[PDB]
């Protein structure tokens, strides 16, 4: 069950679900303490039960990686799904201040500058705040077993000033039998367009510190918050369900980079995705 | 599939399938666990072998009103951090500067001020940092189908100023059908010690927020990271799971209490405790 995990999920949200309104005001179906375990091995974890974007998650983590906050950044990249909130009229309506499109202390922030104070995008953080995102790195072959491999997107503090509160809050690794596994707690998903982005997001994050640390990949645990269908795209999901999916990619990096902040898309070779056509 | 049997399982898992490590002590472990615990008219304490019901609930006042303090819960003889906040073991890492009962910023600081400035017990940081705790007490009143209700002890600033890193990450509740529930991170947990111990831990906070606000207790969904089992106690442990548990106790609150730490050790009534007997 790699991938029958994720499409049961949202069943049981359907069947067992209760009735919760978003906060947007539109009226989702709910479930809590989803947990799928997802595999790394030989295999990657874009579903292909609905085509995935996998341009936006790569483009996406080596900017949560590089320490990266900015609407421009991506967009720049032609990947506008972060620009919604970058705005003059986004950000100033929503009261904020000064800068003309930050999106506070964002992801990616609190992975590499933790407990920084925030000034604004550009100035740059370097030996600023707690950099989580590889004190594992440095703990993974310090110390391979261990329960402190960590990257806490919450800090409460900084959240007043952050665009949205993460929506997955944070991942810890895990070192057995030279394998490296993941698991990401997501605290509210969406069925639909959330997760398995998340699902490919955190997937890719593994594969990454794989043959950085010379370990293989084991897996990948996407735990659940609130786990929730829009109630328009039922009859959209439904069929989406309907469908045989079909077999998982595999995941090649051609290049071997030694830092963590030096990869990019084209390091990213993908074998054989297939997804359905939407509608 | 439900409850301390579910605790079995990860139990029986481990034992078989889990990964021979050091830490040292060796031990076998498993990473990405969860599983769910009803707590509607029946509290999730286990009955395979007693957990400390004391140290439970008085912890947790003293979790709550935040206060870091071993000669607080040495006085009122449940002691499990006087290993901890004692000046034998403080004066070891470059606690040379610190007082004997003293701890840290650790749990109950951060739940009640948080990126606050760490001095010492003896001083009161009211007005001081920020709250997670009456500010998630006072959404659920609100807005209570948030899902950005969240509060998670991992703080990278105050880690090397606590005796230990947090072994229970986070939590994040929910609300629906007017029942409250609670997911609880641990990033470590003994399968025979600590874990049941922190299961009926947050059990009684999902408990006593339920009652503060008015709310039925739903469910109790246990998240684990890395899950292990010590070889002291590989053998003894599995006679413990040759054991059928006993059906849960209920818990009941006597005064009613409006306020969060006015609750004391005795508004706590537990019936129908019987759990299994050493060895």
């Amino acid at each position: 069950t790699g991938e029958l995990q994720y499409l049961k999920q949202v069943d049981d949200i359907l069947r067992y679900g209760v009735r919760k309104r978003d906060r947007t005001g539109i009226g989702t179906l709910s479930l809590f303490g989803m947990q799928a375990r997802y595999n790394l091995r030989n295999e990657f974890p874009l579903l292909t039960t609905k085509r995935v974007f996998w341009r936006a998650v790569v483009e996406e983590l080596l900017w949560f990686i590089r320490g990266s906050t900015d609407s421009k950044e991506l967009a720049a990249k032609d990947i506008h799904i972060w620009d919604i909130y970058g705005s003059s009229k986004f950000l100033n309506r929503n009261g904020f201040h000064k800068r003309h499109g930050d999106l506070g202390p964002i992801y990616g922030f609190q992975w590499r500058h933790f407990g920084a104070e925030y000034k604004d995008c550009q100035s740059n953080y370097l030996q600023q705040g707690i950099d989580q995102l590889q004190t594992v790195i440095d703990t993974i072959k310090t110390n391979p077993e261990s329960r402190r491999m960590i990257i806490s997107s919450w800090n409460p503090k900084d959240i007043p000033l952050m665009v949205l509160p993460p929506c997955h809050t944070l991942c810890q690794f895990y070192v057995a039998n030279g394998e490296l596994s993941c698991q990401v707690y997501q605290r509210s998903g969406d069925m639909g367009l959330g997760v398995p982005f998340n699902i490919a997001g955190y997937a890719l994050l593994t594969y990454i510190v794989a043959h950085v640390t010379g370990l293989k990949t084991g897996d990948l645990i996407h735990t659940m918050g609130d786990a929730h269908i829009y109630l328009n795209h039922i009859d959209a999901l439904k069929v989406q369900l309907a469908r045989s999916p079909k077999p998982f990619p595999c995941l090649k990096i051609i290049r071997n980079v030694t830092d963590i902040n030096d990869f990019k898309w084209d390091d990213f070779q993908l074998d054989g995705y297939n997804p359905h056509p939407p509608l």
